[PDB]
């Protein structure tokens, strides 16, 4: 579905964070051989990224906002469950959420198709 609320998402949340200055480790799934991370999988049952949340955006792949709130959301609550506490990633989660957060408050609140 195309609803005001998955646009308020991709033009206002999306293209906030996409632009940011730490959103760069954000923008593609994460690459276990290239970070070299072998038991990434094997802890992270279901990855995420903003890449695959602009795609899903941008080919109305949504039904709901709700549901694009729980990619964003889950792509930050694995950074958090991996990564070790004290790991800069961690830090760069937790403000790029700060912004989703601060801007998901504005969101047009009944949802209606379009
Ligand atoms: C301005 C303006 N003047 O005429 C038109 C037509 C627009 C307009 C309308 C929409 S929308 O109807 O698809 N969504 C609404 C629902 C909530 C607010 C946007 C936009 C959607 C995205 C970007 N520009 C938009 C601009
Ligand atoms: C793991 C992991 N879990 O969620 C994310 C997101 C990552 C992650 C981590 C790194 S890093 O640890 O090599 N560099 C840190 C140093 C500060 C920036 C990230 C990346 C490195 C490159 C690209 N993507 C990266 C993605």
């Amino acid at each position: 579905r195309v609803t005001n609320q998955l646009q308020y998402l991709h033009k206002v949340v999306m293209k906030a964070l996409w632009k940011h200055q730490f959103a760069w480790p954000f923008r593609q799934p994460v690459d276990a051989v290239k970070l070299g991370l072998p038991d990434y999988h094997k802890i992270i049952k279901q990855p995420m990224d903003m890449g695959t949340i602009k795609r899903r955006l941008e080919n109305n792949y949504y039904w709901a906002a709700s549901e694009c709130m729980q990619d964003f959301n889950t792509m930050f609550t694995n950074c958090y469950i991996y990564n070790k506490p004290t790991d800069d990633i961690v830090l760069m989660a937790q403000t790029l959420e700060k912004i989703f957060l601060q801007k998901v408050a504005s969101m047009p609140q009944e949802e209606q198709e379009l």
